[PDB]
């Protein structure tokens, strides 16, 4: 009825995002577990958090990790695509324009960036064939629920998703928005976007509209201040973040979401993410690296429910402490920050073989506030992909991105570290090629059964 009505539903929107099943830990974690730095600690079987995505065996019938995240990011859709249609029918009783256009461009950004998270879960990467595999159903009204939909192929799904966000820009905030989508935020995730789709350019310009023109809104995180910004609610480098506290959602982001489930405890419990050899080796590669303070050994001294050779290595990552240090459910969910734009900018940069000294200007804008050694960072001729990657695995371990820097890249994973788990072994996942069927998880057998539209992905 009312406009105070429709930002009631726009956060309700974002609350559900922030929710399990979202961004609370499969969205989170995803992205980590599929590549070579974070691991399982322990296997727990199908239907139970963390391997069978880490072991590449997940079933379609899995409700934790399928249907769950199929069904919780279709209901985001739904809510979105309900709020804009309330805007648009004009039966919303309110004369205030730009708030009802600011709250539309907000459901839309969300409807954008849910319909791509659904998209490079359950669909092969774009990059790999130009999005011509399928990919998911496209939502864009109310739910016709007499129709039974088919997946649209990835670029599809990808168009969408740039349509969206972009359709949304001029109606967002330009000042800085706690818990919120603003301009920043959207031009942010464009570059993500972009960049995944192979549109170098584009993405390069999104990334540098972000790095040049946000006015002074954001800031990277100097070597001082980095070991104290992590658990700390929007801090300086944080685009859009998503505000937790054990009050909303009730009991924070819970035992399942991802910060407990990074969780160094007195007494094991919910954890089951730890970090692999490959990435401590990799971090060791530089021990003036300021990220150093982020791997933490268990607080359980002889804890045997590590893997032995992990015992007293440094495999737990405190990157979501909480806000009061420890009280992990407490953390925000920092959905993109700054030195992923400044990322995104230098490999799109790299990679579009034009306006090459600015974008290997702002990989240094990261090596240079990480470390102290000054022979890291690059000159043109030290300026490679392989370089921005390992700066990457480097600055975003935890942040739900690592695996498709291995994917659109054509890159394979390779879990080479000596505590990774053996079900690797029996699993065949030890060697993940970016082609690999298995990467293009199943469509929930919910779906399956349902609707004879919807195809699933092969084995
Ligand atoms: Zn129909
Ligand atoms: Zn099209
Ligand atoms: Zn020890
Ligand atoms: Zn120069
Ligand atoms: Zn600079
Ligand atoms: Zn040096």
């Amino acid at each position: 009825v009312t406009l105070d009505d429709a930002q009631i539903a726009l956060n309700g929107i974002y609350r559900l995002a922030s929710g399990h099943s979202y961004y609370g830990d499969n969205y989170w974690y995803y992205g980590d577990c599929r590549a070579a730095d974070v691991q399982a600690r322990i296997t727990k079987g199908d239907g139970k958090r963390v391997s069978p995505y880490y072991e590449y065996n997940v079933l379609a019938s899995d409700n934790l990790n399928i249907v769950l995240p199929w069904n919780t990011v279709y209901k985001v859709i739904r809510q979105t695509n309900n709020l804009i249609q309330k805007i648009e029918s004009g039966s919303i009783q309110s004369s205030d324009t730009k708030e009802l256009n600011r709250i539309k461009s907000e459901a839309l950004v969300m409807r954008g960036l849910s319909l791509f998270n659904l998209t490079r879960l359950f669909g092969m990467p774009y990059t790999n064939d130009k999005g011509a595999s399928l990919g998911v159903p496209i939502e864009t009204s109310p739910s016709d629920p007499t129709h039974k939909p088919s997946r649209s192929t990835v670029a599809q799904c990808y168009e969408q998703v740039v349509s969206d966000m972009s359709n949304a820009l001029s109606g967002l905030r330009q000042e800085t928005s706690n818990g919120y989508i603003n301009y920043w935020a959207a031009q942010a995730l464009l570059s993500r976007v972009y960049l995944n789709m192979g549109e170098y350019q584009k993405a390069y310009d999104a990334a540098t509209d972000v790095i040049k023109n946000n006015g002074g809104r954001y800031q990277l995180y100097s070597y001082e201040e980095y070991p104290n910004v992590w658990g700390q609610d929007f801090q300086s480098e944080s685009l859009f973040e998503l505000y937790i506290t054990l009050s909303e959602p009730s009991g924070g982001t819970g035992g399942e979401g991802a910060p407990m489930v990074y969780a160094n405890e007195a007494t094991v419990d919910w954890n089951n993410l730890i970090l692999s050899e490959d990435f401590l080796n990799l971090l060791n590669e530089d021990p003036k690296d300021v990220r150093h303070c982020l791997t933490k050994e268990s607080v359980i001294e002889n804890n045997t429910g590590l893997p032995a050779a992990a015992m007293h290595e440094k495999v737990y990552l405190a990157k979501f402490p909480g806000k009061t240090g420890d009280d992990p459910k407490t953390n925000n969910i920092c959905i993109i920050r700054l030195s992923e734009v400044y990322l995104n900018a230098a490999e799109a940069g790299l990679k579009k073989g034009t306006d090459i000294e600015e974008a290997q200007g702002y990989l240094n804008d990261i090596i240079s506030r990480r470390t102290t050694d000054t022979s890291q960072q690059v000159s043109t001729e030290t300026f490679t992909l392989d370089r921005i990657l390992k700066e990457r695995r480097k600055e975003l371990v935890g942040e739900g991105e690592v695996f498709y820097d291995y994917l659109r890249n054509g890159l394979a994973i390779e879990r080479k570290g000596s505590w990774h788990l053996e079900t690797l072994k029996a699993s065949n996942a030890q060697k993940i090629e970016a082609t690999d069927l298995r990467i293009a998880l199943p469509i929930p057998q919910s779906e399956i059964d349902a609707n004879p539209n919807i195809q699933q992905n092969p084995r």
